[PDB]
């Protein structure tokens, strides 16, 4: 209560307090090296035990936000590195914090980490410290708004898999399929975390409440209203806070709220069992990536009381919030197979009911087919998904990446071609994940997935706005993000972008990139194509990508690969043209 580092300390222990310190200092300055963050880290490490020993000691009375941010301020590389940054330590909390947070880096451009096991697997025991410490920082400064007590699992996820692998004879074929499943796993989580604080900043804590409420509710049917409201607003509260970088009192809050789930779990759900006999952080995983329970058999239907009912209005009246949130609860717990965005949509349309219907004459006979709106509202993801899986399926993953960054690009020509490339790269891989599933559990998954996917366009659109379609899709509402792009046409009026042979002009430096960068460079490059020619068919794309695609594995095969690039280069740059007429 005197000391609030004092508290934090004592509450979650020196390991936990020093690894969630190196990934705050490691997202909010993300270009700083790892040994000077280790020594900002011992730094208050140090002043932490001095004030939980004696918490009437000075500085110690002083909050986190305060002695977290004056630390960042003597950081001796501040100006010379990060430049404005060091304008916000004139500005006082909470403008101070508020001004960090906005100099943080959604896109890096950081080394992209290759999995050498050679080299990590004797790092592992050079300096083991210093090995699972960097891991935290380098993943810490790609990802900014990360989840800072699921990166410290992550982490300990990263030590199971070399204490496991680096002992057998063969350290690569254990290794590498272990490692490759946890930067899929990493960058998910990235993305989840990421569309929670997006939420928090564009839309409030109230809509980040309400989908809360639908998740939580999907997850644990079983639980009633009052406990699903309970874990809401203290999960709620958490993301806030972490989201705002105070990531002790997020992961303080977090553990309590672990405890409380754990102490509760056979009125919450029967799943959680497995997860409260794990320590606190594999719990605390467990529990945000627990399986979907058992729907209970005695639920009655949802008109009796939301469209029957003859005292709606009075219960609308009173408490709109509350009665909206029952409506979302009653509706999402018996509906896992939707999206989160659906139930808000219908959840939105309830409301916008309401509002009409109690103003009337008769409001009885007006909400009395309310539940005839929402059809069509389920029906229109349902087609989406059907549409998207069956190309997939037909094409597999690159073809169908090519297919919506043409979609994209068309959509909006005027973002960056690497923001294009991402969305498109992405959602192909969504396929991958969400295809192969059952078709209850593969709407949600697919309408989820893409609600992150958008949300990082978004992000990085903020940053560098350039279309106000995109503005307004992003800016208007979060529940009808989806439906906004889905409805995006190319500009009728748009100005092609004019011709550059430097742009589709390749050299024998693309043959020593990796098969990923080798793909986003004729990517980036069919991007380029719709940017001149928006007119063109995705058929006639298709095919020209073709010939480059062909063009590069032919020189980069050739036992003089300069020479061949020189000679072949500007021919296919010309008759390319000719074919997307
Ligand atoms: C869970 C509840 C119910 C929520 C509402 C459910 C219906 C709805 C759907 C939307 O697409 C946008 C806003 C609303 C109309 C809503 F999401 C927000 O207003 C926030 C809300 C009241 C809530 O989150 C609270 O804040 C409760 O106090
Ligand atoms: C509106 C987005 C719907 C689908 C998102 C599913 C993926 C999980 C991300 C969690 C982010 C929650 C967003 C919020 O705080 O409102």
């Amino acid at each position: 209560h005197k000391s609030e580092i004092a508290h934090r300390f004592n509450d979650l222990g020196e390991k936990h307090f020093k690894g969630l310190v190196l990934v705050a200092f490691s997202q909010y300055l993300q270009q700083c090296p790892f040994e000077d963050h280790v020594k900002l880290v011992n730094e208050v490490t140090e002043f932490a035990k001095k004030c939980a020993a004696d918490e009437s000691a000075e500085n110690c009375d002083k909050s986190l936000h305060t002695l977290f941010g004056d630390k960042l301020c003597t950081v001796a590389t501040l100006r010379a590195t990060y430049g404005e940054l060091a304008d916000c330590c004139e500005k006082q909390e909470p403008e101070r914090n508020e001004c960090f947070l906005t100099h943080k880096d959604d896109h890096p451009n950081l080394p992209k980490l290759k999995p050498e096991p050679d080299a990590q697997c004797a790092a592992f025991q050079e300096d083991p410290d210093k090995f699972l410490g960097k891991y935290l920082y380098e993943v810490a400064r790609r990802h900014p708004y990360f989840y800072g007590p699921e990166l410290l699992f992550h982490a300990e996820e990263y030590k199971a898999d070399f204490t496991e692998c680096c002992p057998a004879d063969d350290k690569l074929a254990c290794l590498i399929p272990k490692l490759d499943a946890l930067k899929e796993r990493i960058l998910l989580s990235s993305a989840k975390e990421r569309l929670k604080c997006s939420s928090f900043q564009n839309f409030g804590e109230r809509a980040v409440k309400a989908w809360s409420v639908a998740r939580l509710s999907q997850k644990f049917p079983k639980a009633d209203f009052a406990e699903v409201s309970k874990i809401v607003t203290d999960l709620t509260k958490v993301h806030k806070e972490c989201c705002h970088g105070d990531l002790l009192e997020c992961a303080d809050d977090r553990a309590d709220l672990a405890k409380y789930i754990c102490e509760h779990q056979d009125s919450i759900s029967g799943k959680l069992k497995a997860c409260c006999d794990k320590p606190l952080l594999q719990k605390s995983h467990c529990i945000a990536e627990v399986k979907e329970d058992d729907l209970p058999s005695d639920l009655p239907a949802l008109a009796a009381d939301f469209a029957e009912d003859k005292e709606i209005c009075k219960h609308y009246k009173d408490a709109k919030d509350v009665f909206l949130g029952t409506f979302l609860y009653e509706y999402s717990r018996r509906h896992p197979d939707y999206s989160v965005s659906l139930l808000l949509r219908i959840a939105k349309t309830y409301e916008a009911t309401l509002e009409k219907c109690c103003a009337e004459a008769d409001p009885p006979a007006c909400y009395r087919t309310v539940f005839d709106q929402f059809t069509p509202l389920v029906e229109e993801p349902k087609s989406l998904v059907k549409k998207n899986c069956d190309l997939f399926e037909e094409v597999g993953e690159y073809d169908f990446q090519n297919a919506l960054i043409v979609r994209y690009t068309k959509k909006a020509p005027q973002v960056s071609t690497p923001t294009l490339v991402e969305i498109g790269r992405t959602l192909g891989k969504v396929g991958s994940r969400c295809c192969k599933l059952p078709e209850s559990e593969r709407l949600p998954c697919s309408e989820n997935h893409l609600a992150l996917a958008l949300n990082r366009l978004c992000v990085l659109h903020e940053k560098t706005p350039v279309s106000e379609k995109i503005t307004k899709c992003c800016t208007d509402s979060l529940a009808e993000r989806r439906p906004c792009f889905s409805a995006l046409e190319l500009d009728e009026g748009y100005v092609p972008k004019e011709f550059k042979a430097e742009t589709f002009t390749f050299h024998a430096d693309i043959c020593t990139l990796p098969e990923d960068e080798k793909q986003i460079k004729k990517q980036s490059a069919l991007a380029e194509l719709v940017k001149h020619k928006p007119k063109a068919t995705k058929e006639q794309l298709k095919t020209v990508l073709g010939n480059f695609s062909a063009f590069v594995a032919k020189c980069c095969g050739a036992e003089d690969k300069e020479a061949c690039f020189a000679e072949e280069g500007p021919k296919l740059v010309a008759s390319s043209q000719l074919a997307l007429a």
